[PDB]
């Protein structure tokens, strides 16, 4: 009964999974002029702003007073840089209207109309919200998996709505995901700018090539008996997670088969039923996760039939706290809950050996 926030948030998704991927090999040979490290030492990219800025933009072309939690901000962009962000926009929308545009769809109108450097510097600071326990907005990682992204690999678009501090809309575009590698078949039309992944709550997990995104496959998480035939996903990045004691959780449940591959792409595997536990610990114990990293991934994991919770409680995670998850780390699997409290409990075990 969100009708218009799913559409919404399909098409814009949509958009910015086409331009990522078209920008990807553009942005990768040219990292001295297209490619900023924040004050947290991590990249962002002209593909990272331009998907922002679309995502931003449809969302207040369609819904004007709403909130938006967005990971990135203007702040300190020289013109020359916003000018490469309107130009690949403009870019991607020649080739999009031509081939892919959605009739009666609006990413832009007379208030929002994307046109000048300055309207790209607001669309991209509508991003600035602090979040919280009570209402309506949205949550948004344009690019997910950056350093995937630059690594020619894999990354996500990513986005959500929270209300009340519970999600209950998620997309995720994974435009370079290509199913025949993890062993499944892919459908036609993925070759374009791969899939996209998508739930409300309450009314199940979907998903459908991008360049179609019309016509949706219900997808669900497996079910197997054993571990020792089941497999992790993990991110490819060492930082970004406790590697080490991920591989002594497996060693302890005899899980053999790994996936690595950066962003929240791996949860759409999971609700696919490709494989069957996201592994996330913290490596030190004071960072906090954004929201925009877990967001979209909740809810199109619990429609799958999936469970969600931190890496050491075995709690849900709460995105009514702001900008941050308080809790430490992250772990998803297909459940059973007997199955996942066997995962969470080694990991904390694990964390508590150290
Ligand atoms: N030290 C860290 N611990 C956990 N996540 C991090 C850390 N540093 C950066 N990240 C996040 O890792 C995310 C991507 O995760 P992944 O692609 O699964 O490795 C990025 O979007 C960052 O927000
Ligand atoms: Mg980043
Ligand atoms: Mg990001
Ligand atoms: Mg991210």
């Amino acid at each position: 009964a969100l009708e218009r926030e799913l559409l919404v948030a399909t098409q814009a998704v949509r958009k910015a999974s086409l331009l990522t991927k078209r920008i990807q090999s553009e942005v990768i040979s040219h990292k001295d002029s297209t490619t900023i490290t924040k004050n947290d030492n991590s990249p962002v990219t002209t593909g990272d702003y331009a998907a922002q800025t679309i995502i931003i933009n449809a969302i207040k072309s369609n819904f004007p007073d709403d909130k938006v939690v967005g990971e990135e901000s203007s702040s300190g962009l020289s013109d020359a840089f916003v000018s490469g962000i309107l130009n690949e926009i403009k870019a991607n929308d020649e080739v999009y209207n031509k081939n892919y545009k959605k009739d009666d769809f609006l990413f832009t109108n007379d208030q929002f109309p994307l046109k000048s450097l300055e309207d790209v510097r607001q669309i991209i600071d509508f991003g600035n919200y602090e979040g919280g326990r009570k209402g309506r907005f949205w949550c948004l990682d344009p690019i997910d998996g950056t350093k995937g992204f630059l690594r020619g690999e894999q990354f996500a678009v990513c986005l959500a709505l929270i209300v009340d501090g519970v999600v209950q809309l998620g997309c995720i575009g994974c435009p370079n995901l290509v199913l025949s590698s993890y062993g499944a078949q892919d459908l036609k039309g993925h070759e374009s700018f791969g899939y996209i992944f998508r739930a409300v709550r309450g009314l199940g997990a979907f998903y459908s090539p991008s360049s179609d995104a019309e016509s949706w496959t219900k997808i669900h998480v497996r079910h197997l008996k054993d571990t020792k035939d089941m497999i992790t996903l993990e991110g490819v990045e060492k930082g970004h997670s406790s590697h080490d004691e991920q591989t002594a959780i497996k060693n302890k449940l005899n899980i053999s088969k790994s996936l690595h591959l950066d962003s929240q792409a791996k949860y759409c595997l999971l609700a696919l039923g490709l494989a069957d536990v996201y592994l996330r610990l913290p490596i030190k114990l004071s960072y906090q996760e954004k929201i925009w990293d877990h967001a979209a991934g909740n809810v199109i994991v619990h429609e799958a039939g999936g469970i969600h919770t931190d890496a050491m409680e075995d709690v849900p995670l709460d995105f009514g706290n702001g900008r941050t998850l308080a809790t430490k780390g992250v772990i998803a699997s297909s459940g059973p809950r007997e199955l996942h409290d066997l995962v969470v409990s080694t990991s904390c075990d694990v964390i508590q050996s150290r």
